[PDB]
């Protein structure tokens, strides 16, 4: 009459925690199907391990990242099944962005444009996060386009997927909006275009959005690089936009 192993499985509560909040894990749904659970065991990834004969437990997290969170149930006779999550932990205060902006700095970036002009400053105001952020203002007089940039020596390698955040305000004479880099010869000759293009209307506006940018692992990596925010315009109008926490890996 042989045992059957018990079945584990656990939630989390939050889905998204920050450092030093409590999490709930909850094992509950855990079931020995010819026996009874003795004993739930956790590792937390991060160096800590708890045991409970109850299938909760709150657990803290003190640094941000991602861990694997595996439960071992254990049986009254001795058989186990495990199974492993993973919960991501991001800074309860501050901001560890490549471009954070939290110095109060405009960390190299300029602007210009055609048919339209540029301001930028550190602010306040809005931040996605940390306390700080740019604030990026637009004065167009027509179809035309304006960049918030930074060239451009090896920002970053080839291969690197860049996230940005940017708060998009509605109402604006905008046609697409486009995080790019563009890596170059140191002359010019030679320029290569990457970007993600989004129309207006594909847009979440008075919101932060998160886009993603990859420059391609085929790229020479000596080239210096120009990376950016472009704006397309398509009337005549003042708005403002807030670029925030760019980041990436390595
Ligand atoms: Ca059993
Ligand atoms: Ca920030």
């Amino acid at each position: 009459p042989e045992n059957q192993a018990p079945k584990a499985i656990f939630t989390f509560s939050p889905e998204d925690p920050v450092t030093d909040e409590n999490v709930v894990f909850n094992a509950s749904n855990s079931i020995d199907e010819d026996g009874t659970i003795a004993y739930y065991v956790w590792d937390f990834g991060d160096g800590y391990e708890g045991t409970s004969t109850t299938p909760t437990i709150t657990y803290k997290y003190k640094n941000p990242g991602t861990y694997k969170v595996k439960l071992i149930v254990t049986d009254n006779q001795g058989a186990s099944s495990s199974f492993t999550a993973t919960i991501k932990v991001t800074s309860a205060t501050g901001d560890n962005s490549k471009f954070n902006f939290e110095d109060g700095t405009l960390g190299g970036f300029t602007t210009s444009g055609t048919n339209a002009t540029g301001v930028v400053v550190n602010t306040t105001e809005k931040a996605f996060k940390g306390e700080r952020g740019l604030k990026w203002t637009v004065t167009s007089e027509g179809e035309g386009t304006a960049e918030l940039k930074l060239d451009g020596g090896t920002i970053v390698v080839p291969g690197t997927t860049m996230t940005f955040r940017i708060w998009i305000p509605s109402g604006a004479p905008i046609a697409a909006i486009q995080p790019y880099i563009m890596p170059h010869t140191p002359d010019w000759s030679e320029v290569l275009w990457n970007s993600t293009w989004k129309g207006y209307t594909m847009v979440k506006t008075d919101d932060w959005n998160e886009i993603t940018l990859t420059l391609p692992e085929d790229v020479d990596p000596t080239w210096p690089q120009q990376m950016g925010i472009q704006v397309q315009t398509i009337d005549e109008g003042e708005f403002t936009i807030y670029v925030d926490a760019i980041d990436w890996l390595e």
